[PDB]
């Protein structure tokens, strides 16, 4: 949604330390999951090698391959994609919603 009965909306910080805060678990697993579903809806149909390519290509940051594997797998059950018969390396897109471009 939104922050709420709020006038302006824009935030962004930086920091620099080795320790690890609590923000930065959310953040991931949208930033994958995000990248998987615009990545994976483009392409009507693409596989497991053109799919982590693309995730990562779009996240500048290393993700884990429990974490990457778990966020396909729970997306295709989530009504997103399907496997097709053939082989589970390839995934359909099933999601349904419009688009303009």
């Amino acid at each position: 949604g939104s922050s709420g009965s709020s006038g302006i909306q824009m935030k962004e910080t930086v920091e620099e330390q080795a320790s690890t805060t609590e923000r930065v678990f959310q953040d991931r697993q949208y930033q994958i999951d995000a990248a998987i579903v615009r990545i994976m809806k483009m392409r009507k149909t693409l596989s497991h090698n053109l799919l982590v390519s693309e995730v990562y290509n779009q996240l500048k940051f290393p993700v884990k391959p429990a974490d990457l594997k778990k966020r396909i797998e729970s997306l295709i059950d989530r009504d997103y994609m399907e496997r097709d018969k053939e082989n589970p390396n390839q995934y359909n897109y099933i999601a349904s919603g419009p688009s303009s471009g």
